[PDB]
């Protein structure tokens, strides 16, 4: 009975004997005793091996978790919590672990439904239990502006009032934004803020009306309220845009990205790259060519969605591939490889696979289906970051991101019902080795290991949708 | 009175002299509608013709006025202007040597929001080139919905990646041993974007219950043949009955899916889920064709599942009227395909059950509007399985309201003109059967109920467009029932 642990470790092997009767990393395990409210449990930072790596060995003499950093030890304490099993037991085990990708991220949409600091802090602890080390907050969209800026003070004043569906809006104060980045730092997580521009910028026109263009509608139909110069409370996308040829548009992005970078010590500033429907490719090329350079000279590494990779601007910019794992193109396989030819890496977030906002085939009502139908937990796992990567190299993949969009999610219970269990397939694709190695990196194994951690998920207060695709305990 | 098809809602001649075109007329700056009018000057290779998009009136409606000073086409949409720009081409006449627009004022509006033409790519794979031309031909008659019959017992024509073996091993063949093929996802975007520029929506159909022999070629675990005692087989000579190998015949209702196998619905969800992502149009046509000998409860449970699958995808599902006895689906749209007299079954009653469910009817009577039905005159190809060949008059001898069981015109989504490709292997073959009688489709779709909507007037107006149809390269068949120019 191989002890179930997710993400699947690099090397795991049972031990010969009988199992184990039960700095600040110790607090992470002491607080982990929510699964179960002399012996000596060793948590030491030796160092020398790869970053975010650890070594776990459990016997009856003592259990020893040894990481190279505070992060590596913090991923070893997360593994031991999953290892915890008539009494309360830790199996005779030996784990030597290391991450496959340096970026192992979770995205949160705070613009569609404004999520408070508390429900964001909880999601940080939940993602950290799966060895995820990057929180991606989607701070702006057509439905709200969520970050408090002073170079653009009208934004937080007139663009944060509403949310999707007539629900409360709000924003993170700069006072409140430091709490998010310092809470995630204590969980060894970086916080990358995204400000979706060219398109996905309708709320920006509510406060600075000289910057936004009139909405382009196309075929709703579905609307039978379309977007106007008023707070958009719908879910349609790709209608808003900034005055791309107005220099005030870029003087706005400079203030917005300049002030934002001062509050984020993380290396990345995500600009988005969403283009409005019917926007010129050359004009959209000029847009993200300018704003990425603005972030470039700010001392930050710019991030954008892969649809802006054909552009001629930016150097070393990082991408977020949101296309399907079988890449059904507008050009999205070739367009994603433009980031690698330019000198940057790719973060892979396949829509059909890893988009956590996609409805379950089972049926928890929430979610969307715009990918290729609902997303089963298997399909969230039925992909390899290497083969589902056009024709690049593992050195050109910065990591894996698991986007959770909040068009339909308004609760922490709503967030957990959709993130888990499919978030485990995200951390597995991010942390665990490729599908070429690792015998436990199969659907038959993941489906069994993710079901054994079910009781552990219920003890930490983490909600999840029990997908009938897998067997729980 | 100047002939124009479909017959506009309100048309009246003017008091003065016509509009001389010459080589000095300017055309008003109306984006691509001017280019649509310039290409319409293929009939004939200062005063200015005004194309404007006002707005406020009915959807896809327009107003056309032609005098000696200037011509003005004013629509509420880009589609309304487009259909007004289409009426200009039909209006264009020749005085002696100069080309002339008659003094006339037209105020037009469509009767049905759905004005469809279906093309069968499964029996004979029609390339993107021959489909784009058919998009322009149907758009010249104010049709706004292209229905693609992407799959049948003879082939699978759309490229899916969740089910990638389909196009790998089910698109090799066509009926009669003819070339197969399929539309790539990249080739399918070109069709929907071309149709959008003509203000047409692309409705993709995947016949799901029966008409599914080709799916068994690639996913062999899903298919169930079933030969009836009738058939033709021995007489036609070999005429290979259906097997577990590509079917090159024309018989229908022999294949089916294992209705109680859950992989069949996980199959349909994957295909329809990927399909919906490729179509910005609101409609996903599921079919509803039941195999011979299928249990009514089983066929009901099948279409109950797939329509809910399409419904939960954010799209409106479409099916044939034979799937109306089912207990599933809500608000599903329908192509009624039975005769205008509503015959063998509760075919009218089963179609009226869709209206009880909250949906609308698209009516496509086989005896009336089936463009693949043989002419009584005789241009060879086509079928006659309805009630014999279909004359151009018989294609027009029906009212979409009266033939509609016992409902209301508000419960009719519109009109569809299906062209099945069992015998049609060329674009010239498509036009030889689609046209004349596709005007009777646009007439029933666009024009008011039974105006100039009589057989005596139709046969005069569509006969005047002969030179216009010959100028656009449309190879219509000259039915002897009507006089041309």
């Amino acid at each position: 009975p191989l002890p179930a642990v997710v993400p699947a470790p690099a090397a795991i092997e049972q031990a010969t004997g009988a199992p184990f009767r039960l700095a600040d990393a110790a607090s992470a395990l002491s607080a982990l005793l929510e699964a179960r409210t002399g012996a000596v449990i060793a948590l030491r930072i030796e160092g020398g091996g790869p970053a975010e790596s650890y070594a776990l060995t459990a016997d009856e003499a003592s259990v020893t978790v040894t990481g190279a950093d505070a992060a590596g030890l913090f991923y070893g304490v997360q593994t031991l919590g999953q290892l915890l099993a008539d009494a309360w037991v830790v199996p005779a085990v030996s784990i030597e672990d290391a991450p496959r990708f340096a970026y192992r991220g979770v995205m949160l949409d705070v613009a569609r439904h404004f999520h408070p600091v508390e429900t964001v802090k909880a999601y940080i602890g939940h993602a950290a239990s799966l060895k995820l080390n990057a929180l991606h907050l989607h701070l702006s969209d057509d439905q709200g502006w969520r970050i408090e800026l002073h170079s653009r003070p009208e934004l937080t004043a007139l663009a944060s009032s509403t949310a999707v569906g007539g629900d409360p809006g709000g924003f993170y104060t700069k006072d409140d934004y430091r709490e998010i980045v310092e809470y995630a730092a204590s969980r060894h997580m970086i916080v990358v803020p995204e400000i979706d521009m060219p398109s996905h910028t309708h709320a920006i026109g509510l406060a600075y009306p000289e910057l936004a263009e009139e909405p382009v509608i196309t075929d709703p139909m579905r609307e039978t309220l379309p977007e106007s110069g008023t707070p958009y409370l719908g879910i349609e996308v790709g209608f808003s845009s900034l005055k791309i040829h107005d220099e005030a548009t870029y003087d706005f992005a400079a203030d917005v990205f300049g002030e934002l970078a001062g509050m984020t010590p993380g290396p990345y500033l995500h600009l988005g790259g969403d283009e409005a429907h019917g926007t010129a490719e050359e004009d959209f090329a000029l847009f993200v060519s300018r704003v990425s350079t603005i972030i470039a000279d700010l001392g930050k590494t710019p991030v954008a969605w892969h649809e802006a990779g054909d552009a001629g601007g930016l150097a070393g910019a990082t991408v977020g591939q949101y296309w399907g794992y079988v890449t059904p193109t507008d050009g999205m396989d070739d367009r994603a490889r433009g980031f690698v030819s330019n000198g940057g890496q790719l973060i892979l977030s396949p829509a059909d696979a890893i988009y956590l906002d996609m409805k379950y085939p089972t049926g928890p009502d929430l979610g969307l289906s715009w990918a290729n139908g609902p997303t089963s937990v298997q399909r969230a796992y039925d992909w390899e970051p290497s083969t589902v990567i056009p024709g690049i190299d593992d050195a050109d993949i910065l990591g894996v991101e698991a986007p959770l969009w909040s068009e339909t999610l308004r609760s922490l219970d709503d967030i957990e019902t959709m993130a888990f269990p499919r978030i485990a397939a995200a951390a597995e694709a991010a942390w665990s080795p490729a599908t070429g190695a690792s015998d436990l990196r199969t659907w038959e194994s993941f489906r069994a290991r993710v079901g054994a951690l079910g009781p552990l998920w219920t003890s930490l207060g983490i909600g999840f949708h029990p997908s009938g695709e897998i067997d729980w305990a």
